[PDB]
């Protein structure tokens, strides 16, 4: 066990992404914001989640900013 497996973090992120792209397009939210989630969606498709991106952040993998 430890931590969580790549393909279950990508299809996570993707998912919880997924979600928001789907909600925020169907609601008409920021198209900026839409646009930059599905960005980060195919990033993540293609690449995945990133240990240290917004997405990361969202998904509660590590730290958005402090002081």
């Amino acid at each position: 066990g430890s931590a969580l497996s790549p393909e279950e973090i990508k299809a996570k992120a993707l998912d919880l992404l997924n979600k928001k792209l789907h909600r925020a397009n169907k609601f008409g939210q920021d198209q900026a914001d839409i646009d930059s989630l599905q960005r980060q969606i195919n990033r993540v498709e293609k690449f995945g989640v990133d240990l240290n991106s917004k997405l990361a952040e969202e998904l509660g993998l590590v730290s958005r900013k402090n002081e």
